């Protein structure tokens, strides 16, 4: 009855949503892999590509949706020379220090456009030749880089492929500032963590152009999925022989909020779970101590995750983790009217006992 038990009730009705969701991801897995390697016989620009098992399902947060993944190919792409698109890290430009991906340039850039042709038509070749499994290949939509795959297991299961290319070189400057973990993770996770590679997804500026088309957006997917399974200051936080925190409880909570708002409203359209996501990395800087994050105070935490998305919204102002110049909520990618009318709906549920969570 009360609003701490409220709240349990809302986190095991998502735990019993898991067993279709985990049941879904063995099918997506299975094709997934005959598909990965089919792609890595055959001879092509693609033969290295690998899945990189990153993303809200193996980050254990995926609350919804059993018939829609994500999946992200990655390739490797030696002597990339970025160029910043927009000078706060938003989008870059793919250039380069003979080229195997030399057929997919204009001129001196990597051109997505053509690259995503290539991929998009040697995955449909492939996928026809899956005789045991019931999977097809979408129509593509524009203005959608994903090429996804249906799969009938009898029930339809959707499955958005990405493809990232794969850099060894050092971060882009735009991250220089990112990723303030010092006082929560460390310095030595921060390091070897930027030590990794980096990703870039292709993603459509749409502006004054040019190279509209031809844009990538920087991904650190797999960073993210180290910090949701890493994510305490005692190294053995959340493990068998460590203490339970309610912090991936509270992200589940709040993408289980906006899920469930944008349901209902179109108004909030622009919004997207990654927000959710980008605002709980700063709340767990803001707040670092596993004890500020005791499973007794899922209540009032995730009322401080709430008050502080309500200060984003109201300052207009949502840094990337990763790239601190980059604002997910500007004026300029998201109206200020989109997000009075959140910031009203979301102090709504706070005040009446989160009616939307009754759904
Ligand atoms: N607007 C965005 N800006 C940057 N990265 C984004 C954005 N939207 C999604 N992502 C990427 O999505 C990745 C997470 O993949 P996932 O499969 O969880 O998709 P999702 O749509 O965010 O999740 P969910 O289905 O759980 O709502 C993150 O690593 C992040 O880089
Ligand atoms: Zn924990």
């Amino acid at each position: 009855g009360t609003g701490p038990d409220k709240l349990k009730k809302v986190l095991d009705k998502l735990r019993l949503k898991r067993k279709d969701i985990s049941e879904a991801a063995e099918t997506v897995n299975k094709v997934v892999e005959r598909l990965l390697r089919r792609m890595q016989k055959r001879e092509s620009e693609f033969k290295g590509v690998e899945q990189l098992n990153t993303g809200s399902y193996y980050e254990h947060v995926k609350i919804s949706a059993p018939n829609q993944f994500n999946v992200m190919f990655k390739l490797e792409v030696p002597r990339i020379e970025l160029q910043e698109y927009y000078e706060t890290g938003a989008f870059y430009l793919v250039k380069f220090k003979g080229n195997p991906l030399s057929h997919f340039l204009e001129g001196e850039v990597l051109s997505a456009t053509k690259m995503l042709s290539k991929f998009r038509k040697i995955i449909k070749e492939e996928v026809k030749e899956i005789k045991d499994i019931d999977v097809s290949v979408e129509k593509e939509k524009p203005g959608s880089p994903a090429v996804t795959l249906l799969i009938r297991n009898p029930e339809e299961i959707s499955v958005d492929i990405i493809l990232a290319l794969e850099s060894k070189g050092s971060w882009p400057i735009s991250t220089k500032e990112g990723l303030p973990i010092q006082g929560w993770l460390g310095t030595k996770v921060r390091t070897n963590l930027r030590r990794e590679p980096f990703y870039l997804v292709p993603k459509n500026a749409k502006d004054g152009n040019s190279f509209q088309g031809e844009t990538w957006r920087l991904s650190f997917s797999h960073t993210e999925k180290y910090i949701l399974n890493n994510h305490g200051i005692e190294k053995t936080c959340c493990e068998s022989s460590g203490a339970k925190c309610c912090r991936k409880e509270c992200l589940k909570l709040m993408k289980y909020l906006l899920e469930q708002l944008k349901k209902e409203f179109q108004e909030l359209d622009a919004f997207c779970s990654y927000h959710v996501k980008t605002a709980i990395f700063h709340m767990w800087t803001q707040d670092p101590q596993d004890s500020q994050w005791d499973p007794r105070n899922l209540s009032s935490c995730f009322d401080k995750l709430l008050a502080f998305f309500l200060e984003c919204l109201r300052t207009e102002k949502l840094d990337h983790y990763f790239i601190p110049k980059f604002n997910l909520f500007s004026q300029e990618l998201i109206d200020r009217k989109s997000k009075e009318f959140l910031s009203k709906k979301i102090e709504y549920e706070r005040n009446n006992g989160f009616p939307i969570f009754d759904k």
